[PDB]
């Protein structure tokens, strides 16, 4: 009744839930699923409540009705005075990265490269630099532009799978859940660290919280963010320090939706379980905290300072805006008016 069930996707969502569910009481449990999308029609079908989601699939979920609850809130130098569930969200930065020492790549030689992504139909990793490229070369063969790449969900016989490694024993290539070892923010920025790709398409926030010190994790404990560098629309190349002046776009938050029925309960329990296991939260470092998972993002991205209210009951549209809702259009047009399933 007053209990929530939660949508993990992929065996180390699911153990965190578990962990969660244990904590709360069974004021909330776990559904799991191996894909998003998955996690998405067992909301509809009324099996599971609520998940987090990134954008792209916000733009998804919001065709078959399902609505934003929450929002994801990282800390900011404005609005501070504001309470963090009070604060309007700010919306993140997509960028492209490269290795320093791969000199003369910029956007403009992105051609026939190597390239890493956060998963398909996702915002920073596929669906702005894609619908860019798309724009940029007046053809839907994105599956033509790079020679090879890592972009989970995708078909895995294809060049667009050729770079995804799978889990510790080479088993779940390309799936879009953790298991895949360049999967998401983390595993994209990876995938271009140790120079698998030429590129990867992942959030400013990234790059910071995986270099000089900030990670511990093997692959990235050496890891200087001098050696990297972001790709500007101009053709010109900036430090890491520059992403204000050097991105693809402003991103909306990831955000939990909800079937737009069991939205006002899913919100009620959401804001309790964050006054016990949020940043601040009376459990969080001692017991349990929602917002961490060693660098994974595992159901919410580490840097979440807490969830915050929407204001304005935006419908889906009005919180993705209506800029990124003709980007994802026109881009879908290359793959009319329903939900998906
Ligand atoms: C599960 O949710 C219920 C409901 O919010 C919590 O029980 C409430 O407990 C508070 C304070 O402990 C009481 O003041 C309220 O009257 C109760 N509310 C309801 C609706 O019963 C309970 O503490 C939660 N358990 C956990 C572990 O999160
Ligand atoms: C790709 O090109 C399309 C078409 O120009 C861009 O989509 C349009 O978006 C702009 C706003 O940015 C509107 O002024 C146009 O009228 C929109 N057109 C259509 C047909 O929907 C799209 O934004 C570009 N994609 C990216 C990622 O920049
Ligand atoms: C790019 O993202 C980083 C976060 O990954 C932002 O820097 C954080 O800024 C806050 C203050 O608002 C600090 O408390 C953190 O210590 C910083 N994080 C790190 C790891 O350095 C940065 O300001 C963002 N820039 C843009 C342009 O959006
Ligand atoms: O997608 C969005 C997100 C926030 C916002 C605030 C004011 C006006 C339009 C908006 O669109
Ligand atoms: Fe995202
Ligand atoms: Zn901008
Ligand atoms: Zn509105």
């Amino acid at each position: 009744y007053t209990r929530v069930v939660w949508c993990a996707v992929g065996p180390e969502e699911q153990k965190k839930c578990q962990q969660w569910s244990q904590q709360s009481g069974q004021n909330v449990t776990c559904a799991t699923a191996s894909t998003t999308d998955d996690c998405i029609v067992l909301v509809l079908k009324g099996e599971a409540d609520a998940l987090n989601l990134d954008g792209g699939y916000i733009y998804t979920a919001g065709k078959c009705g399902l609505v934003p609850v929450l929002a994801e809130n990282r800390k900011s130098s404005k609005h501070s005075s504001l309470d963090c569930v009070l604060r309007p969200t700010e919306g993140y930065l997509a960028v492209a990265v490269v290795k320093k020492a791969n000199e003369g790549l910029t956007w403009n030689s992105l051609k026939d490269k190597k390239s890493c992504h956060t998963a398909v139909d996702r915002t920073a990793g596929w669906n702005i630099p894609m619908g860019l490229i798309v724009n940029q070369t007046g053809s839907c063969a994105f599956d033509e532009f790079f020679s090879q790449s890592c972009a989970p969900g995708a078909d895995p016989k294809s060049r667009l799978c050729a770079l995804c490694a799978g889990d510790d024993q080479g088993l779940d290539k390309c799936v879009p859940n953790s298991k895949e070892k360049y999967y998401g923010y983390t595993g994209a920025f990876r995938c271009l660290a140790e120079d698998v790709g030429d590129v990867a398409f992942v959030k400013n926030d990234t790059v910071w919280e995986n270099t000089n010190g900030e990670s511990t994790a093997d692959w990235a404990k050496n890891l200087k963010r001098e050696d990297f560098r972001l790709l500007c629309l101009d053709g010109t190349r900036k430090p890491v320090t520059e992403a204000q002046s050097c991105h693809l776009a402003v991103a909306p938050n990831h955000a939990v939706v909800s079937r737009s029925d069991r939205a006002a309960h899913v919100e009620q329990v959401l804001l309790h379980q964050q006054a016990l296991f949020g940043k601040n939260g009376k459990n969080c470092p001692d017991k349990f905290c929602l917002f961490k998972s060693e660098t994974k993002n595992l159901l919410f991205n580490d840097n979440t300072e807490c969830l915050a209210k929407l204001g304005g009951r935006p419908t889906y549209e009005e919180y993705l805006g209506t800029e990124y809702v003709t980007a994802i259009a026109n881009l879908k047009k290359c793959s009319l008016e329903a939900c998906a399933f």
